[PDB]
């Protein structure tokens, strides 16, 4: 009945309160595709994956498969503006991006609804006939090259390939993924390659059709997106390839036994144990790894992390199965040292070999099976709606492993008992598999090798057969108990009836001296979760450097107290999140709301009758000290960022200052500042989901109830309830703060140019021009000008204010990245004088549907109200109101603001740049306008004392 298509696949399984429709079918060249039908979706989007990633790079050209993904978006013979795609979305209210990891690329897209099509046909060239000019190949190396530098001195990235580099070397598990311009044009420059070939003949190789997964979602007919898939994809060469498989392990007992001494950047201490495993992949109905993971990254009573925490060796854990490639994974188990822990790793290691034991001794347990196999059917029936973005990338890998009917299921479902997997991969948990690396910054110097790529410092032994047969004979050791019965593990799921007087924003019902709370029944999603958010206002938190120290400790000594109870109840999809402001603290409890007010009830009551175990405090205070040394070793962008909300805040504590105000923070000092801050508060709260007015009120009172009970808490007056100001520029002044960046040899920069309060009209206004320059500033910035690989434009907002903001990592110095944007902020006003009216109404268009998206989950309507209450703005009709208002703009409007506030001589120029330079300093592109001399800032606090502050802004 149908050639293009060779199967139809049947009734994909999903949720049964998912109302997208759904259908899946092989073409006939191989391709594995899943349509998604959401008759209400505001976004459509779709995705493609390919199986073959940087492992299958040529080892003459490392990182080629990743650079061939930089690419495949700057043209293709159909569309051959270099920027035909970038420029199409943006334009239509989309979004794009790939990845590359070692077995899959994957191109994703979002565009709004009716450009569906349009969006997917510049796509589907990208797998067909792509262009890979000469003269892109040539700039866009510099993209990778700098993506390639951000993560030079990053330690996560650094242990990824340092474990790479120590495998067997002729493995193709050992290459470097990203590449740079030394790999990818300095070198096959000296070897004669011509890369544009090399790509062509890549892509020709194994972008071969029957290695492609694609997921189409939009609002057309089922029937109505199959025609639209064949159309655009049939077309696409079935090269038949083989798909790639590494059935060998990287690690070869040549490998094993090994312990590495690494220096890493931050002043951080983690130990790493591994063991290699088979691949588990195909197991997936019974998922032993994920068993043993569940068990040995318990945090609960008689867990394993409890003992380590307890003899003050360790403070987090991390321990389960790790995608390797097909053919093979690992098994991890990680945790990050205290002090003393540094000094008892082979302790450490051998109680990490008595917890397998007391495994091995208790026999695999249907009953935590059945635990896992319910907390996951019940996580995926009552699983929230997904971005269509996230969706399609996250389904056409899956694709790629599973029967087309199982897509949506596989990741969750559990269906077989298999003690012998367990069992059996239990077997390989044995100290004659183990790895250990040890990463600390004793080993500087005492190093004696270096891994090329990052350069990063380590020594290598074999661990003394003294030691491992000492694992070997790992005794039971009593304190090791399993898991007993998820008590928090909810049975009840009924939705509540929808109330006679429920309203579609959040209504204030209560508004004492102690409390303003916010309330909204959910009408819209229908999952028995809700979310409970809570800001309590006390001046002590931020008071000082000293006070915010505590506040800081206080809190995270609280969390550290409650975590083996609370974790019971995170994995029962129940969960809280609890750090301080400037303002004071902040508390989340999201989740099944079936056992909520008891988590709540927990923490509040925790909280308030608090007792400090000294050696927590200790340890803590430790870990909080390196952390803020650790600011020193942030990306450059980051630190510019910092700067800049240091220099616009009425306060703001230095990361200098609270170091140097923590040495005095001693036990008993700690001890009163919680009573204290607890004394006084204000408690304003959003409750919003699967719960009635009255549940609502019941919960803010139990929790003011609580506090008055136990630490006689009483109200603030009205007037201390401080909201903190913005600094106001003068009209065309210019300040410059500089500072250098002691890790990074990239720099970095953040340009503001201050407007005006938040309102109606201005918001519109820097949103809308926002918008029109959000793609060009990129296209000019990076992709032709190649300044760097972070390169963002957009809004910017605080403390009641606005500006537009440029960020940009580079290799160039700051005052050349501020000469390279205002050279594009003219040719920005050149072509909106230029711009078609249609080509305007475009960008209105598109800036209204995405500011009128609808939040697709719960928590994601949450967010936008407490964005409103926390601004104490509380326009909850925001989206509409200043969509209507957008919509009657002009070109002369926008002229006449970027006239205004915005241009080189701009009668209201407000300026301040942040200019984070380089480890190391002290034509074809458009006319830069000549700057007038900065005001170089030298002091932050005689800086901001002489400049007014703004109003903050007015409620309702
Ligand atoms: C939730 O059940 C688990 O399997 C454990 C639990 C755990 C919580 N805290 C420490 N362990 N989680 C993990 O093992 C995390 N995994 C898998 C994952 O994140 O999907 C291991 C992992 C994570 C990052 C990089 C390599 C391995
Ligand atoms: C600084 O700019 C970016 O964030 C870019 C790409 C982008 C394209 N259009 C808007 N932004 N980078 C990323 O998002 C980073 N990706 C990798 C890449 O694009 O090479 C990181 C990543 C890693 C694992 C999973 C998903 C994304
Ligand atoms: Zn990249």
């Amino acid at each position: 009945n149908n050639p293009a298509i060779k199967r139809i696949g049947n009734h994909i399984t999903k949720s049964p309160e998912d109302k997208r429709e759904y259908r899946g079918l092989e073409l006939a060249n191989g391709i594995k595709v899943l349509l998604i039908s959401d008759p209400t979706t505001d976004k459509s989007s779709a995705a493609l994956d390919v199986h073959i990633g940087s492992l299958s790079d040529p080892p003459n050209i490392a990182g080629l498969s990743h650079f061939l993904e930089h690419m495949l978006f700057l043209g293709t013979k159909k569309y051959p503006k270099e920027n035909e795609y970038s420029q199409f979305l943006s334009e239509h209210a989309g979004s794009s991006n790939a990845f590359t990891s070692g077995e899959h690329t994957n191109y994703y897209f979002d565009v709004s609804h009716e450009h569906l099509e349009g969006a997917l046909d510049r796509f589907a060239q990208f797998f067909l006939s792509p262009l890979f000019d000469e003269s892109a190949k040539d700039r866009e190396v510099n993209a990778v090259d700098s993506e390639h530098e951000k993560n030079v001195m990053n330690d996560a990235w650094r242990l990824f390939q340092l474990e790479k580099a120590t495998g067997n070397p002729k493995h193709p598990f050992s290459k470097f993924g990203t590449g740079n311009k030394y790999t990818l044009e300095t070198r096959p420059n000296q070897e004669g390659i011509d890369v544009r070939q090399e790509l062509l003949k890549f892509h020709s190789a194994y972008y071969s059709s029957n290695l492609m997964a694609v997921v189409v979602l939009g609002r057309e007919s089922l029937d109505d997106l199959t025609n639209l898939v064949v159309k655009l994809f049939s077309e696409v060469e079935n090269k038949n390839v083989p798909l790639p498989e590494f059935p060998e392990h990287p690690f070869q007992e040549e490998h094993l036994k090994q312990l590495y001494k690494i220096v890493p950047i931050k002043d951080i201490r983690n130990l790493y144990v591994t063991f290699p495993i088979p691949d588990l992949q195909k197991y997936y109905k019974s998922n032993p790894g994920h068993y043993l993971g569940h068990l040995i990254g318990h945090e609960g009573p008689g867990s394993l992390l409890s003992e380590l925490k307890s003899k003050g060796w360790v403070n987090t854990l991390v321990g389960g199965q790790k995608e390797g490639a097909r053919g093979f994974m690992f098994f991890i188990i990680n945790v990050d040292l205290t002090e003393e822990g540094l000094l008892h790793v082979e302790d450490i290691i051998l109680h990490m070999f008595q917890y397998i034991q007391k495994l091995r001794a208790e026999g695999p347990q249907e009953w935590v099976f059945q635990e896992l196999k319910d907390l996951n059917a019940v996580a995926f029936r009552f699983k929230d709606k997904e971005r269509p973005r996230g969706y399609t990338s996250k389904i056409a890998g899956i694709l790629h492993y599973y029967p087309l009917e199982e897509v949506l299921t596989a990741e969750y479902l559990l269906e077989e008992f298999r003690p012998d997997l367990i069992e059996m991969v239990l077997d390989k948990l044995r100290p004659e598999n183990v790895r250990v690396a040890i990463v600390s910054k004793s080993f500087e110097g005492k190093t004696d090798r270096t891994e090329e790529w990052y350069g990063t410092q380590y020594k290598q032994e074999a661990i003394p057969d003294e030691v491992i047969k000492k694992w070997q004979n790992a005794d039971l050791n009593g304190k090791f108990k399993l898991p007993t019965k998820n008590e928090f593990i909810p049975t009840n799921f009924e939705i509540l009836p929808l109330e006679k007087e429920a309203t579609p924003y959040p209504a204030l019902i209560k508004d004492t001296a102690m409390s303003k709370l916010w309330f909204k029944q959910d009408d819209k999603f229908f999952l028995p979760k809700a979310n409970l958010n809570f800001e309590f206002f006390s001046p002590f938190a931020y008071v000082d450097p000293l006070h915010s120290n505590m506040a800081y400790l206080y809190l995270e000594l609280l969390k550290d107290s409650l975590n083996e109870y609370a974790y019971a109840a995170e994995l029962a999809g129940l969960s809280y999140d609890l750090q301080n402001t400037i303002y004071g603290m902040y508390l989340s409890v999201k989740g099944y709301n079936d056992k909520q007010p008891i988590l709540l009830k927990k923490i509040i009551e925790k909280m308030a009758t608090f007792e400090i175990d000294e050696k927590r405090f200790e340890i803590i205070k430790e870990a909080y000290m390196r952390s803020l040394n650790n600011f020193r070793a942030e990306q450059p962008h980051q630190h510019a960022m910092y700067y800049l909300r240091l220099l616009m805040t009425e306060v703001a504590w230095t990361k200098d200052e609270l170091k140097e105000a923590l040495d005095d923070v001693t036990l008993p000092r700690l001890k009163a500042f919680i009573p204290q801050l607890l004394s006084r508060l204000h408690i304003e709260a959003l409750l919003h989901g699967n719960i009635t007015k009255q549940a609502a009120l019941g919960i803010m009172q139990m929790v003011e109830d609580t506090l008055i009970e136990h630490a006689h808490t009483k109200p603030l007056l009205p007037s201390q309830l401080v909201r903190y100001r913005e600094v106001q520029l003068p009209d065309r002044g210019w300040f410059v703060y500089q500072q250098r960046n002691e890790v990074h040899n990239n720099s970095g920069i953040e340009i503001y140019y201050q407007t005006d309060m938040q309102s109606t009209s201005e918001n519109m206004f820097l949103e809308l021009f926002a918008q029109i320059i959000s793609e060009p500033a990129f296209n000019t910035l990076r992709t032709k000008e190649q300044l760097g690989y972070i390169v963002f434009s957009g809004p910017r907002r605080a403390n009641g204010i606005q500006g537009l903001r440029f960020i940009i990592q580079s290799e160039k110095p700051p005052h050349y990245l501020e000469s390279r944007v205002e050279a594009f902020l003219i040719t920005m006003e050149k072509s909106i004088e230029d711009m078609t009216e249609e080509a305007f109404q475009k960008h209105i268009q598109a800036l209204a549907i995405r500011r009128l998206d609808k939040p697709k989950k719960l928590s994601a309507e949450s967010a936008k109200y407490w964005g409103e209450i926390i601004s104490q703005q509380y326009n909850f009709d925001r989206d509409n109101t200043e969509v209507a208002y957008l919509k009657t703009l002009t070109k002369e409007d926008i002229i006449k603001f970027y006239k205004e506030m915005l241009a080189v001589d701009a009668p209201r120029r407000h300026k301040v740049s942040v200019h984070v330079l380089a480890r190391e300093m002290d034509i074809n592109l458009s006319q830069a306008p000549a700057l007038p001399q900065p005001e170089v800032i030298q002091n932050m606090t005689e800086f901001k004392r002489g400049l007014p502050l703004f109003p903050l802004v007015k409620p309702h």
